[PDB]
């Protein structure tokens, strides 16, 4: 592998388009791979998935979920099992259990509902407003319904405790990461090892937290009778895994869904404002369709091409996930020639697969149509080619329950409201790096619509 070369993502792509497609970096003390081709990553992840399946030993990574993380779990022979029931479990609630689906459905419309009311109030007359914070109150607010069932309402005490762990934690897990690149950093006092413990102590008390719903859960209502929520029917279904692991897992898809699904949002908000002829294009396919007398639903999905070639081509442009979590070595490995030896960090820039210009022919440029192939007028399947749920035996397994997710808001939101951007704001979309590219600060006006 080209040798270690000193220094955000697109950095990566720099080195890419000169170096090779596959490289080597030093961060700090561990040296690091990447992999930026889809080509160098459907090889490494896909046909070689077992071998790069692997978790670096960090210390941000045990505290979370009491050490029985399945994200940053090291690659074990009961991490499998771990993974099987989790996937076949959110799977199940996803898509399959036909009241799952509409017990989601309903949380997911409910509070849907409730962000075009706080969304439209809050635009009263002309006003704008930023849609960052409603975006992460829908997010934790509907992912509850699914972990515990009850969706609360947004005074609630408790609701504001969550709220309040969101924030402090994609706020100090940066003090985390530096650890697992300056391990030395604990050895003396600093600002920074003063945020990774409270970092490590958030992930406890948060921990404790799921832990209690957990145990009220379990001696509560016990013939079986329904899931009510991600909670039993992880119960339900349980090498062998400790009991302990259900929490755990649990801890995980909550932390997982919060930070991606409200950037998700974040984005498709400004994007229906700065580019008004799509989201007439999203409008118009809404009324034709579903009518103006009901809300859409997850049934008219497939009667929709344009809203959801809308939704993957939001991702693509965006790539909000531009680096997966980092990977390691199950073993010694070889890819496009070069050695790999075990226990080695490798990164995976999903943004390099969404803007390589010979896949996507302009890159930069935002247009829905790609996913529409005209000559059947009816979407494409090209969609599983867009790189943000990752790929491999580490894929997100929350892929699709986030899609019908999104589907319904954006589904939602356009169905009933008119969103217009802001004319001082100078246009021009400029990002804010870290933990996923959220669109910097930014206000709409959004009001209702007549048909
Ligand atoms: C827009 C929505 C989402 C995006 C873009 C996203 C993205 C990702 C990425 C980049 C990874 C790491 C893949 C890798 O390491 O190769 C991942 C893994 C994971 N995701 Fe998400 N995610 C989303 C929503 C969710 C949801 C809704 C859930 C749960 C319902 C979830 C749970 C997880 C878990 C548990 C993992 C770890 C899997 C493993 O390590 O084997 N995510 N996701
Ligand atoms: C690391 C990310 C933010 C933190 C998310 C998280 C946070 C906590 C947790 O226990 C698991 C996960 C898995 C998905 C992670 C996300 C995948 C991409 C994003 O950058």
């Amino acid at each position: 592998p080209p040798g270690p070369f000193p220094w955000p993502h697109l950095s990566f792509a720099r080195l890419a388009r000169r170096y090779g497609d596959v490289f080597q970096i030093r961060l700090g003390s561990c040296p690091v791979v990447v992999l930026n081709g889809e080509r160098a990553i459907r090889q490494a992840l896909v046909q070689q998935g077992a071998a790069f399946a692997g978790r670096p030993p960090f210390p941000s990574f045990q505290v979370v979920s009491g050490g029985r993380s399945l994200a940053f779990g090291r690659y074990s022979e009961r991490w499998k099992v771990q993974r099987r029931v989790a996937h076949s479990t959110v799977r199940a609630f996803s898509t399959g259990q036909p009241r799952s689906r509409r017990v989601l459905e309903q949380h997911v419309l409910g509070e849907a509902r409730e962000l075009v009311r706080l969304l439209v109030r809050g635009s009263a007359g002309g006003a704008f407003l930023d849609p960052a914070p409603l975006t992460v109150v829908a997010v934790a607010n509907v992912m509850s319904a699914v972990c515990f069932g009850c969706r609360y309402s947004h005074d609630d005490a408790e609701f504001r405790g969550l709220l309040s762990h969101n924030e402090k934690f994609g706020r100090t897990v940066g003090a985390g990461s530096l650890v697992d690149v300056l391990p030395w950093l604990q050895r003396f006092p600093n600002p920074v090892r003063t945020a990774f413990r409270d970092f490590q102590q958030l992930n406890r008390d948060f921990y404790s937290f799921v832990l209690d719903k957990f145990l009220r859960h379990r001696s509560s209502l016990r013939p079986g009778a329904a899931p009510r929520d991600m909670m039993d029917a992880f119960i339900h279904t349980v090498p062998r895994l400790d009991l302990e692991y259900v929490p755990a897992t649990v801890t995980d898809i909550f932390g997982a869904s919060q930070d991606t699904l409200s950037t998700a949002l974040q984005w498709l908000l400004i994007l229906f404002t700065r580019y008004p002829e799509v989201q007439a294009r999203v409008q118009e396919e809404l009324d034709r369709v579903v009518g103006r007398d009901r809300l859409p639903c997850m049934d008219d999905q497939p009667h929709l091409p344009y809203v959801m070639a809308f939704l993957y081509e939001a991702m693509r442009f965006s790539s909000f996930v531009p680096v997966t979590i980092p990977h390691a070595t199950t073993a010694d490995t070889s890819i496009m020639g070069y050695h790999i030896p075990k226990d080695t960090v490798v990164f995976v820039n999903q943004w390099s697969v969404n803007h390589d210009p010979v896949k996507w022919p302009n890159p930069e440029d935002f247009n829905p149509a790609r996913f529409l192939d005209k000559n059947g007028f009816i979407n494409k399947d090209l969609a599983s080619s867009v790189m943000i749920f990752s790929v491999g035996k580490r894929r997100c397994i929350g892929e699709e329950l986030s899609k019908m997710q999104l589907f319904l808001f954006i589904s939602i939101l356009a169905h009933q409201c008119n969103f217009r951007a802001n004319p001082d704001e100078d246009s021009k979309m400029d990002f804010s790096y870290g933990l996923t590219i959220k669109p910097k600060s930014f206000t709409i006006n959004v009001t209702l619509r007549s048909t």
